[PDB]
RNA sequence: AUUGAAAGUUGUAGUAUGCGGUCCUUGCGGCUGAGAGCACUUCAGGAGUUGCCCGCGCCAGC
């Protein structure tokens, strides 16, 4: 099954996907350039935006939440329960399941 | 079909997690919209005008 969704969302008073850190004063929101008409040739304007990484991570969070309750919820990484998106970072060969069982990252079949 | 023929610089990644622009504060105290002032002074509801003129309580009644 393949599905595609596209639409518009109203959204006001949102500090989503800021730039600066917590300890730094004046946390700034992310900006991105877009190209529009303005009843003449093409012009680029800088507008607030939310990156696709943020959306993908929150989809991951929702999927983990809705897959935990299923009877096959044991088949999950321990990092997933922590909402940790770092899947098999640099410098490791084995991973830990949700129940504590170890899994070897040798073949894709067993991993999936 | 030619320095030629095939050739992903690629796959995973939340610049995040917490945080009262807050606590105290009389736009308050005193202050006559007050004192002097005739809506007064002179004015006939007045002069003239018949409740008039004619009229049997009447004739027959032992």
């Amino acid at each position: 099954m393949y599905v595609r969704i596209s639409g518009r969302i109203r959204l006001n008073a949102h500090s989503l996907n800021a730039q600066g850190g917590g300890g730094t004063n004046y946390i700034e929101i992310t900006k991105t350039k877009v190209t529009v008409r303005t009843e003449n040739g093409w012009t680029v304007v800088e507008v607030p935006a939310i990156t696709g990484n943020m959306l993908k991570h929150w989809h991951f969070v929702g999927f983990v939440d809705y897959f935990k309750t299923t009877p096959y919820g044991v088949n999950l990484t321990e990092r997933a329960l922590r909402y940790n998106g770092t899947r098999f970072g640099q410098g490791e060969t084995t991973a830990t399941k949700a129940n504590g069982a170890t899994v070897q990252l040798n073949d894709e079949a067993t991993i999936i």
